[PDB]
């Protein structure tokens, strides 16, 4: 029966009743305008409350923070009054649901920015990838993404503030935890990796200048909430959506995972891989992760159930976030559990659209 992912584990302020957690996952299916969560959200994670820990799908923390049309907000007071239902519904079920927070700087489009302007970024350098827009009848379509303007110096502290604000608006939400996007190409990766950051200021040149507006907004949350409510993803290895980690990405990771272990949050959540692919980490690496942060840690990117079992028998990791399996199987715990077969998954709705591809794979 799979030795220990059906086992409890202690996160900050929350006890998970296993170790099969779902993974924050964008699904592009909120109201606009507005970027309103909505009942078929509710219901979507309602579906997925045996999870031992809801991640939500990718949040912004302001209107600026915008890079994808149907992707929710934690700004308003309609966002917050949507959230506490999704989150009441949940608990309604016994869940535990962490919401994601990011800001896309780079990874954006001007048509769905504050004014129709330029994004932000920490340097003026296109993103070069595809975001997602919705098209004159709603349905979800690739763009390329806008050229950034940099941030002044003086624009930091406000961001920062932004991140602390939405913090306070999970509390009032129902949220049990937050998770810092500091992940896969948005804009605390952008900082944090010298591909995307040439700045000559306190926030670029060396690691601690690049981690600098991380850890930042990690003590505001944990000031204006608490520590052991606080949660972070970050890829610090390898390559995300054209996003590097720099030519000593081990070094700076450890770096950066001593400076989070020093304000005692809640968990960190290693996003170990892009879609596409990206090499493995090895043990000694995962030894010196483990050794150097005392929270829980999250194992991520294409993970099996036997991987996530080896993992955490060799107490190199505490639970595993599964993405795509959790879009197709609301009740992915009582599967693998049972060693029951999964649904197919159906790709071509992860984005946008409706119930279809959404609230429509059943439960055992
Ligand atoms: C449709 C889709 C949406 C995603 N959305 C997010 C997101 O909002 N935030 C994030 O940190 N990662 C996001 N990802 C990465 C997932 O959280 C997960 O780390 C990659 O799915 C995990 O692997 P698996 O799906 O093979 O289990 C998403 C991946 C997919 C496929
Ligand atoms: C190349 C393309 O279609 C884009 C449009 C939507 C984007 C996805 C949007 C959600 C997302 C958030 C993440 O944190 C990891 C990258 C992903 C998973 C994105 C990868 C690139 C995709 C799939």
């Amino acid at each position: 029966s799979a030795e220990k992912l059906f086992t409890p584990l202690k996160v900050g302020a929350v006890t998970a009743p296993n170790r099969v957690f779902m993974a924050p996952l964008t699904r592009l299916r909120s109201i606009e305008p507005g970027d309103i969560p909505t009942p078929l959200m509710g219901e979507y994670y309602r579906q997925r409350a045996s999870a031992g820990l809801i991640i939500s799908e990718a949040t912004q923390i302001s209107a600026q923070a915008k890079g994808y049309a149907g992707a929710p907000g934690l700004h308003s007071p309609e966002q917050i009054a949507a959230w506490k239902k999704i989150t009441a519904g949940v608990h309604a079920e016994d869940g535990r649901i962490a919401v994601q927070l990011w800001h896309t700087g780079r990874i954006s489009h001007s048509s769905i920015q504050p004014g129709g302007q330029a994004p932000v970024s920490a340097s003026a350098l296109n993103a070069n990838t595809r975001t997602s827009l919705r098209d004159e009848n709603g349905n979800a379509i690739r763009v390329d993404t806008t050229t950034p303007r940099a941030l002044e110096l003086d624009e930091i502290p406000g961001i920062v503030n932004d991140f602390r604000q939405a913090v306070a608006n999970a509390r009032e939400a129902g949220f049990d935890l937050v998770e810092l996007h500091s992940a896969h190409g948005y804009l605390l990766h952008q900082f944090l990796s010298p591909s995307s950051n040439q700045r000559t200021d306190q926030y670029g040149g060396s690691v601690e200048n690049r981690a600098r507006l991380v850890l930042e907004v990690v003590d505001a949350v944990c000031n204006e909430w608490s520590a052991d409510r606080i949660g972070i993803r970050v890829s610090p290895i390898g390559t995300f959506q054209n996003v590097d980690n720099g030519p000593n990405e081990e070094a700076d990771a450890l770096y950066l995972i001593e400076e989070l272990a020093k304000r005692g949050i809640a968990y960190l959540h290693m996003s170990e891989t892009d879609l596409a692919g990206g090499k493995p980490y090895s043990e000694a690496f995962r030894q010196k992760v483990r050794e150097r942060f005392h929270g829980v840690i999250i194992g991520a990117g294409a993970y099996t159930a036997e991987k996530a079992e080896d993992l955490i028998g060799k107490g190199l990791i505490d639970a595993v976030a599964f993405g795509r399996d959790y879009i197709a199987n609301p009740d992915l715990v009582a599967r693998l559990q049972k060693k029951a077969e999964l649904n197919p998954q159906r790709p071509e709705s992860f984005y946008g659209g409706g119930a279809e591809g959404y609230t429509d794979y059943p439960s055992l």
